[PDB]
């Protein structure tokens, strides 16, 4: 039904907003102030967007997040691909629109995710993994219909999880936690240096999060039947 | 019924508070610290006011927000006009009372919304549009009775949306997102320079937000019948 | 019943905690950083305490707040007096315990509420009034059983209202919004300079808040009968 | 049942995350900025983890917290021991993994809890006690099934309680409030100087919190029967 294309649209616009506001708030340099401010910006961007379209598409706005739900057998392979496609175009569009209204000199590299001189790509990949792992874990747990009438706003919980990822990570890798968010700055600045970290960390972390939740913490046992039936629809 | 004049009163007082506390917290200059602090101040002012009178008038406290609900066919043309009237007088009053208790030298221009030297009014109008668009989108989605028992506090969600608007926007336009909030400082400092941006951006953004929500994301299909019946009451 | 002395105890301990953590976090000087940090500290202290004992005593932890509920005919004159008595002793105790574990030199004046050189006591009284007014207004609205299943945490709403009061007020009067919180530092430092502001502003603001809510925004019509019956119990 | 080993696993992973992100965000020095940022980091780490596994193990992720529930007769002596065991190994593991991905020079002492030169260990023990006391009090009150449909997110309430503990405490003792969180940095840096404070304060505070809640504020009267029956299972 049209109850599918609306979601794809939700994922496109939300991703454009997420990157537009996220990157926009990161322009400049610096420091606690800097980190604190950028951590809150991405976090509140997500909390806002999750309230805005979480009921419509589940507000993934993140390829690694969508990948998590795929292996978690909660969405079809067809939906996953489109979500990720919409997320990549949306992100690029947000970065594009951001570039068009931002004064040069302040533009910098459009907040491209970058490693710290003293951090190896191996350590950086492990960082991005842990960041995305606690992040996806919070998403799965709070989206789980099987629990709590005392959750409060799941939109904010997830947003603050993203903020926590930044408060810690920015010092190491600028905190990617999202392939699409990393990709947009890279494709427009023509700089794919160390970009592998920002696809690998999140995907693996997202993978370990889903697995850890569904197959150990609070098992959601699906029969091989449904798995394929779902991965198909 | 009197269940109409109470709301108008709600919109008047809330607007006076919103501008009084919002502007008051913006006095001085500066920087992350500055932005972070002012972003939180406006955001918590709104979250507070939405809890205070959201059940009474819907706590619009914003002309662009009210305009959104008009074209969204959720209020009558009569209510909209009064809301906006109460919001403009309330704002001016808040700025007035703020001026009366604030020491000169610190008064400055009473936190008048201003463009960044390197930002064209065109880019500034597009910024204000995006700010108000994600803002109204969050308002519509969270006010929508058709969803979530996991929303948490809608008052805070909207407040944090406003904070996010500031964390990004202040650098560009000081972040207006609200004609009344922009108007009060302008009418009292007799400075309407670039004021057009602060009416145009929000109204258009607010317009694109409502449209995007009601006519694409989660359609609330009203028959031409009701539309006019509502725009009339 | 004992369902009365537990509350008095709740108000005593909560007040000791509120002042202990509130004042403790205010030691030193300074600035956004300073204000932001102290605003959040008092705010989260209250949100925490409101969750801790709001179900037991309503977590007033504030004389002006209790006064609001008295004139609001929601508590007896006997309860009000004891609450305020417990709040004053609790506060002093918190400031006392704070003094005993804090290094001198850092102690300063134990975060005594103070006016800004350029702010007259008249302007300062009006500031404290507005601060306490939006504060009590948020308390009444969120405590009102007659509304919302979308409130979220009322504990946090009220806490953030207090934070907003500080983000704006600290620059003017250090933000009292609470006679007991102002009193404790004064009685122990033997400095009652301008102390009148910190009793007068809140009480009046608290008074205008209750009146504004119960007699205009969302009238809670009590017959003269009940009023006295309540003010008596 | 396996509905026991999953919890132990929950407590292990959550503790590893808590310390990994908590300590990681504390690396460097400094100041409001520093404190504010670290306070929020620990706070959001907990809020995140409480949402992630609070429904599975109750998300204690803290020996003093678990001890509180033991004397509160809410868990068996067998569960308590394992929880604390999982929490200690998890913490050490988190600090270990943190060390492996962090650049030296920035590593410092891995955010080891430390006293302020002007604070005696006696004053420091009293500080840690008060910090953990308001903390456990908030945990008990918000976990109490006997109350509120207006709590909002208990995960966030507890997290913000931890943040408040840091906003005040870091200046005194770096804010331990958690034996496991203090232990991990100590065992790996081979520095147990003043470590006694970080086990004694929390345990006592946690003890006074439970007692204060269950035996005075909102008594949860258990017959000697059940107490032992519970402490046994
Ligand atoms: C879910 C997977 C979790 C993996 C946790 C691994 C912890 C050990 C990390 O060792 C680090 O490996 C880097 C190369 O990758 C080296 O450059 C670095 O010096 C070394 O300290
Ligand atoms: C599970 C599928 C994961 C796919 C991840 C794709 C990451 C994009 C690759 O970036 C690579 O970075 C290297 C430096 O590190 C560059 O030398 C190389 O030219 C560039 O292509
Ligand atoms: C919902 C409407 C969204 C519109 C998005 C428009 C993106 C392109 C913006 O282009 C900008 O236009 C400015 C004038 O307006 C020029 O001064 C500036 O140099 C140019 O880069
Ligand atoms: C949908 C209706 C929108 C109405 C918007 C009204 C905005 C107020 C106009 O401000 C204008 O700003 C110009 C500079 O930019 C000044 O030269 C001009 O004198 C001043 O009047
Ligand atoms: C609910 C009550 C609201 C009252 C609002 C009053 C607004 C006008 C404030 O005027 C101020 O009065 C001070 C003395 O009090 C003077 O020192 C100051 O120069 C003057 O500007
Ligand atoms: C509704 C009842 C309100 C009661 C308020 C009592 C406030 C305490 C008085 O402080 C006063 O401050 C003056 C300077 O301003 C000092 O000169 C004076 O000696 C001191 O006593
Ligand atoms: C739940 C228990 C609460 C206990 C509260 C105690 C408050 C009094 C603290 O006195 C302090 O004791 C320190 C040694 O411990 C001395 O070094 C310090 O100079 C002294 O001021
Ligand atoms: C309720 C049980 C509480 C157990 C608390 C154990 C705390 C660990 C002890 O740290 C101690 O710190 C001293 C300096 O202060 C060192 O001299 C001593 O060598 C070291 O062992």
């Amino acid at each position: 039904s049209a109850s599918f294309w609306r979601a794809i649209c939700a994922e496109f616009f939300a991703s454009l907003f997420y990157v537009f506001f996220g990157l926009g708030a990161s322009l400049r340099w610096a420091g606690p102030l800097h980190v604190l401010q950028v951590a809150l910006a991405f976090g509140l961007a997500l909390a806002t967007l999750v309230q805005a379209v979480g009921h419509i598409s589940g507000a993934h706005v993140n390829p690694a997040v969508t990948f998590a739900f795929l292996v978690g057998s909660q969405m079809s392979l067809l939906r996953a691909i489109c979500y990720m496609v919409a997320q990549l175009l949306g992100a690029v569009a947000g970065a594009a629109v951001l570039y068009s209204v931002t004064p040069p000199a302040v533009r910098g590299n459009l907040a491209l995710n970058t490693l710290h001189p003293g951090v190896s790509v191996g350590q950086a990949t492990i960082v991005e993994i842990f960041l995305t792992l606690q992040f996806v874990l919070c998403i799965f747990a709070t989206y789980d219909e099987r629990r709590n009438g005392r959750l409060g706003s799941v939109a904010l919980a997830v947003g603050f999880s993203l903020t926590l990822g930044h408060l810690f990570g920015m010092y190491y890798t600028g905190a990617g936690m999202n392939p699409a968010r990393s990709f947009a700055p890279a494709i427009l600045t023509r700089n794919f240096t160390n970009h592998w970290v920002y696809w690998v960390g999140p995907v693996i972390g997202a993978g370990l999060g889903s697995l850890l939740y569904d197959f150990l913490l609070f098992p959601r046992l699906k029969s091989v039947s449904e798995r394929l039936s779902i991965l198909k629809g």
